[PDB]
């Protein structure tokens, strides 16, 4: 590769073969169904080096090594023809970014850019162009990626380009009619009223609006950004209204206004937090330390759903991508702890899993179908999350779409403009909750990536976490320094992009701002001023710093790597400008209330609608066949497939994840998070949301949002229910028949009297009006829409983080006590009942007792201080029955309980779906129990069910009439078919089955432990008594998430953790000769582009002195050296330079093809390792988070040899005990259960689980009842203190 490409020149380098196997089997499989000939295919990965200048033989040696990376699979000659599949032209792609990173990092600036393709090599050849289209059509997404019939056609793609002008509207010389052309043109969606302004205004200037001007100003002005209907004067039947919608929300705040620190006035809501242990490296001494101090707690839940119906990925990674840049700039600077995501989708039709209430209404030709979205989507926000570095501790996944008779007659309602949900908390330091003001002369940086055009097909979103993880360490760095934080104000960069993120800022400190066009920085030169200031590019956030601190700002974004741009300064005169560079002119200039100009507020003149709905037909009904189906419904049925995508894991706080019990059943209410690495204070996240309800009454589907919130919620010791604070989010089809005043009414229920009336606030939201979707199926329009979708997300202060409770039933004496707050209503209209048999219902369960909910509250904060139950389970989406069989499947046991108290409609019985739950409390404590809950008069609610017994029966009786009785490991089992049915066609086949078949087998005795050692004996603790404490380099890269928590273990081992980044060794300012134990930490260095570990490794084996530096590091007499996870598979390819390591495999893929978040089971083996010393018999189980932590050796021989030398440290066991390389019991599907090894003399230990995110026993998934706090991992750390004398 070296033909002519302008003033450069194209390298190409053929790669690693890219379709593994079963995805080949699956293509020919797929080809065979349309007609198509196939006979073999052959998919090859092949990279493009766009040089400016040229590599001599060392330079092009050292490119060819970084592009050869992933699984070392056989190698096929080209035959058949070529089908090469690049990112559309006209686009950089986020591999290409971090890839080319990595070439820099590494000297190659000859390198100016890097870009990847698969060439696909087919063998048909027997058919027609059109033939041939289809065949492409299957090899790529028209959304992202194009075709091409030559390797060297790729020179398209790097094709540089000339900054276009700006133009101008002429309103002097053409008149208004040239402000309707631009309106059409550009597609500004400007209304009358608004023409009419921005006519006016220029007029009074006397000069043209710029295109830039004109364009920025629609965006101010939009729907989204003004939030209209949101703020509009109503007026329902004929009767205006007195509060607005905002101002009905904002009313939760006039009322209960107790423990808010900021509220509607920033990018995030912030309440209080606890007096915890803020654990950070010190900028000085660069060593992490506790600060303690109040660490306050900030909540956002942000709705990205357009997007997500034209390109899933990109939807759902922009999704919680955006959240995630509002929690970082919320105040003067955060930090995201953790995060919950959010789906709502049509009905799935998953190919030969066809459930009895799907039928195909069609859908748009433009958009995705729900299973597409339900496939794509989890993995995008999943795919932000793990590289950025946030657990997603909790959710919901609901499917709705069927013809009902609702509000305006019989229509199609469902969610083809589906629901992309992403939220989550974080902690601001005390003295950070408020924006500083900008000072006049602040300069205005523009922290963050490189833009690019992103703003038909302008709804394809783009995706580099890795990008952000390094703008939030610059963040980080920033309210680190206490005082001295250099941020003035930070702000995130969203819709509009810049052309309203920036006069936003400088607005929000009553200011004005010059600017300058060429000093953003753009990876597109082409791009005009109106694209370069209103594209949508991400991973970007706005700031205002002093100028004296702009010194300080550089060189800690330096260090971290992030990017970041001054671009203008703060005004005194309030007055936005933009001048071009370039272009020697000034693309914008006008005064700032110019552009916030207003014309009249809207005022919405609609109708009330009350769906008349009949009541439900029982003829296909039977309790029997309700089960069955009911088990069958994806809003119910186990959702495995979403939970271990997304890590859980990382930050070491994650004290309740989804997963539940030593079977790993994810039926956990909330997440519960602690709030510091020495603290049992915390915070608690739920999920309220019962949408459907809404196709009949759409005040109760608001109540029941917060009643399910609250349901899911109360099983966590928090205390006064004012400390719980509330964020509506609010899906809507404003427009739509009565769906309007129903908004209303729904918004008044809550905002005006159910929050009030408990003592709940609403201090964060956001708000989409257009869940409907429109289009063609036969000459005839179908139209799907939408109810009104209001998502309430539980944030609270958790008291004592020991405390909370699950649903994994106990089989001692007990006692599974309903509290049934329906008061007996046993509603059955809108729910998975009626869904499953295609129905909508008579009436639905609603918030009975306003009293009685937050008795309801009361009296569970009451038992859960007391340590009275023993465990819990709110009831929702499939009533009791699901209730009980969850909690069943979480013990992995059985239930006999008796239903006659309940009503003689047992159908009604087990599936409504009113508010309340199970509690299973002593045996020998009922009483006390039944008497506390009567002291809340919710004594006329509980009901004695029955007992949890050992076993694989469950019975639910009537007297002496079995009402139902079934095998818990068949229900465990229909459940969980959902979640095994989607991995079949997302992951490894083989794996989906294994994990589902294993389901089967109720011999699973599950996670069980087996100590070789005193995990309470602190064998280090004579040596902290000294006060000596031992430096350790904690090591990371850029795009490295762990390190903090992996700091605190070593920390609490008695050493002295300092923070050591890669450039602080290649720039020379620390030396590892100064350190005795080293230790790479986890995360996904440059995002894993270029192989898992790989960049990370090779950018120090290529730069000689820092390669000298750890050489001289490993071979020195008394080192230590650890890597858990990424950090296991940097040190993996540095076998060259660390001594007892040739027998080493190397880390690569999962055999499942996918992200494993999981707690495994693993046994530590025989082997040299100090690290693993007085452990080895031992089996526990680890936090398990990679996606490419298979163990691969070259042949038999190889692995023959490396087992023989011993030189394995840790494997995977079956919960049984026997090393199985059997998934998920084995995540990756590495031989022998290899996780581990070591060296020949055992200094040095890498391994893939993180026994730093488990060093604490809170932070276990599932752990023994009687464990301390430290955990058995923690006894790595200490050993290394031992070690090191
Ligand atoms: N309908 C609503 N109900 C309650 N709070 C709201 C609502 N709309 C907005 N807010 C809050 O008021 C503030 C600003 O609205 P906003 O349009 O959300 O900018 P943003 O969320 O900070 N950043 P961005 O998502 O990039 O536009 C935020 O703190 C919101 O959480
Ligand atoms: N989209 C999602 N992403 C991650 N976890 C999810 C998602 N949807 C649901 N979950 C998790 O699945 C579990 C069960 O979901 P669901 O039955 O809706 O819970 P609940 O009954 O509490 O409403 C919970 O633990 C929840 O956090
Ligand atoms: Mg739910
Ligand atoms: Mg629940
Ligand atoms: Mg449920």
């Amino acid at each position: 590769g070296l033909v002519p490409r302008g003033s450069h020149m194209m390298e190409i380098l053929r790669g690693s073969p890219a379709l593994s196997a079963f995805r080949i089997n699956k293509l020919l499989a797929r080809f065979q169904a349309a007609n198509l000939q196939v006979h073999n295919i052959y998919a090859e990965y092949v990279h493009f080096a766009d040089l400016n200048a040229p590599l001599n033989d060392s330079e092009q040696a050292q490119l060819t090594r970084l592009l050869q990376y992933g699984p070392a699979l056989s190698s096929h000659t080209p035959a058949g023809k070529l089908l090469l599949v690049t990112p559309r032209p006209g686009t950089i792609s986020p591999w290409s970014s971090k890839a080319t990173d990595i070439a820099h990092n590494c000297g190659l600036q000859q390198v100016d850019r890097l870009e990847r393709g698969v060439a696909y090599y087919i063998e048909a050849s027997t058919l027609t162009a059109e033939q041939w289209r289809q065949v492409a059509a299957e090899l790529h997404d028209r959304m992202m990626e194009t075709v091409f019939s030559s390797l060297t056609d790729a020179e398209k793609l790097f094709i540089h380009h000339q900054p276009a002008p700006v133009s101008s509207v002429d309103l002097l010389g053409e008149g208004r009619q040239a402000l309707i052309d631009a309106n059409l043109r550009l597609g500004l969606a400007l209304a009358e009223d608004e023409i009419d302004y921005l006519q006016e205004a220029f007029t009074k200037l006397g000069r043209n609006p710029n295109d830039i001007e004109l364009y920025m100003f629609a965006q101010a002005n939009s729907e989204h950004c003004r939030h209209k209907i949101f703020n509009a004067d109503w007026i329902i039947d004929g009767k205006p209204q007195p509060k607005s919608l905002f101002k009905m929300i904002k009313n939760t705040f006039e009322t209960t206004p107790d423990y808010v620190l900021s509220a509607y006035k920033d990018n995030a809501a912030v309440m209080e937090g606890s007096a915890v242990g803020r654990y950070f490296a010190d900028h000085n001494t660069g060593r992490y330390d506790f600060h303690q101090e109040p660490a306050h707690i900030l909540m956002k839940v942000e709705t990205h759903n357009h997007p997500t119906a034209i390109s899933p990925w990109p939807g759902a990674a922009t999704g919680s991508g955006g959240e995630i840049r509002d929690e970082g700039a919320t105040g003067r600077g955060a930090k995201p702890k953790a995060g919950l995501v959010g789906f709502s989708v049509s009905n799935l039709r998953i190919p030969g899993f066809e459930q009895p209430w799907e039928e195909d209404f069609g859908k748009p030709e433009r958009i995705v179908t729900a299973l597409d979205i339900m496939t794509e989507g989890p993995l995008g926000g999943a795919a932000f999350n793990n590289e950025f570095g946030r657990p997603a501790l909790t959710g919901y996944f609901r499917t709705y779409e069927e013809k009902v008779n609702s509000h305006n007659g019989e229509e199609l309602r469902g969610y083809h403009k589906p629901i992309m949900l992403a939220g989550g908390i974080g902690n601001i330091r005390a003295d950070h909750v408020q924006k500083g003001e900008i000072v006049v002369g602040a300069k205005l940086i523009v922290l963050g990536g490189p833009a690019m055009n992103i703003g038909d097909f302008a709804s394809v979103q783009r995706d580099n976490p890795e990008m952000e993880r390094r703008c939030q360490e610059v963040i980080d760095r920033c309210w680190q320094l206490g005082d001295a934080n250099p941020i003035l104000f930070i702000h995130d960069v969203g819709a509009g992009g810049l052309s309203n993120a920036m006069p936003e800022l400088v607005s929000d400190g009553g200011r004005g701002g010059k600017f300058e066009l060429r000093d953003i920085l753009s990876d597109e030169p082409g791009m005009s001023p109106l694209e370069i200031w209103c594209n949508e590019s991400q991973e970007r956030y706005v700031l205002a710093v002093a100028a004296d601190q702009l010194p300080l700002f550089d060189e800690l974004c330096k260090r971290e790597r992030a990017p970041y741009a001054v671009i203008g300064d703060a005004t005194e005169e309030q007055h936005l400008s933009l001048h071009d560079n370039h272009f020697d002119n000034q693309p914008i200039d006008l005064p700032l209330d110019v552009l916030l100009g207003k014309t009249p507020k809207m005022t919405r003149d609609v109708q009330t609608l009350k769906a008349k709905g009949d009541a439900l037909n029982r003829a296909d009904i039977t309790i029997a066949d309700a089960v069955k189906r009911v088990l069958h419904l994806p809003t119910v049925a186990e959702k495995t497939f979403l939970v271990t995508i997304g890590d859980r894991t990382v930050t070491g706080m994650v004290a309740r994840d989804q997963m539940v019990g030593p079977w790993q059943v994810p039926v956990a209410d909330c997440a519960v998070t602690t709030a510091s690495l020495d603290s049992y204070y915390g915070e608690a996240m739920s999920i309220g949301e019962r949408a459907p309800v809404a196709l009949l009454d759409f005040a109760a589907s608001a109540r029941l949002a917060v009643g399910e919130a609250l349901t899911n919620i109360a099983a966590t010791q928090i205390g006064d229910i004012k400390r719980i604070k509330l964020s509506a989010n609010w899906m809507a089809a404003a427009g739509h028949p009565g769906e309007d005043a129903g908004l209303y009414d729904a918004v008044k229920a809550v905002g005006e009297e159910l929050c009030p009336q408990l003592g709940l606030t609403i201090p964060v939201g956001k708000d989409s009006m257009s869940m409907k979707t429109r289009w063609q199926e036969g000459n005839e329009q179908r139209e799907m829409t939408s109810p009104l979708s209001l998502v309430i997300s539980a944030f609270a202060r958790v008291e004592d983080v020991r405390h909370t409770l699950t649903p994994q039933l106990s089989t001692e004496d007990n006692a599974l006590l309903l509290i049934d707050l329906g008061k007996g209503h046993n509603a059955l209209g809108a729910t998975a009942l009626a869904q499953v048999y295609r129905q909508l219902g008579d009436k639905p369960a609603d918030v009975r007792d306003v009293a009685q909910l937050k008795g309801f509250y009361d009296a569970m904060q009451a038992l859960v201080a007391a340590r009275k139950l023993l465990a819990w389970h709110d009831r929702s989406d499939g009533g009791l029955l699901v209730t009980l069989a969850e909690m069943a499947f979480a013990g992995h046991c059985g239930v006999q309980v008796d239903i006659a108290a309940l009503g003689d409609d047992h159908l009604a019985a087990l599936f409504n779906e009113e508010l309340g739950g199970v509690i299973q409390v002593r045996a020998e404590d009922r009483d006390a129990v039944e008497a506390l809950l009567a002291q809340y008069g919710l004594a006329d609610c509980v009901h004695y069910l029955g007992q949890a017994l050992a076993g694989d029966r469950f019975v639910i009786t009537a007297n002496d009439q079995t009402v139902f009785s079934e095998s818990r490991t068949t229900l465990r089992v229909w459940w969980a078919e959902t979640t095994w049915q989607m991995q079949r066609l997302r992951d490894n086949p083989q794996c989906a089955d294994q994990e589902h078949e294993a389901k089967a087998n109720d011999t699973d005795p599950g996670l069980n432990v087996k100590l070789s050692f005193d995990i309470n004996e602190d064998i280090a603790a004579p040596y902290i008594a000294t006060g000596a404490r031992p430096k350790v380099a904690v090591l990371r890269e850029q795009g490295v998430n762990s390190h903090v928590e992996m700091a605190a273990a070593f920390h609490r081992a008695g050493f002295d953790a300092i923070d050591v980044h890669m450039s602080d060794l290649l720039g020379g300012r620390i030396g590892l000769g100064n350190f005795h134990a080293l230790v790479a930490c986890g995360g996904f260095s440059y995002g894993d582009v270029l192989g898992a570990g790989e960049g990370w490794a090779k950018s120090i084996l290529f730069n000689h002195r820092v390669r000298d530096e750890f050489e001289t590091f490993f071979h020195r007499p008394q080192t230590l050296a650890l890597g858990v996870c990424n950090g296991c598979q940097m040190m993996s390819n540095l076998r060259e330079l660390i001594p007892g390591s040739e027998l080493w495999p190397r880390f690569v893929r999962n055999h499942s093809d996918r992200f494993e978040a999981r707690f495994s089971l693993v046994e530590v083996t025989q082997s040299p390792s100090l690290l693993l010393q007085g452990m080895v018999g031992s089996q526990m189980p680890i936090a398990v988070s990679h996606g490419e932590g298979r163990v691969e050796v070259r042949d038999d021989a190889h692995l023959a040899a490396l087992e023989s030398k011993g030189l394995v440290a840790l494997r995977y066991v079956d919960n049984f005990g026997k090393v199985t390389e059997t998934y998920p019991a084995n995540p990756n599907g590495s031989p022998n259960g290899i996780t581990a090894v070591t060296t020949e003399n055992g200094r040095v230990t890498i391994m893939m689980p993180h026994p730093e995110r488990v060093f604490r026993t809170v932070a276990n998934s599932w752990h023994p009842e009687n464990w301390g706090e430290d955990s058995p991992w923690m006894r790595i750390f200490r050993n290394a203190r031992k070690q090191l004398g």
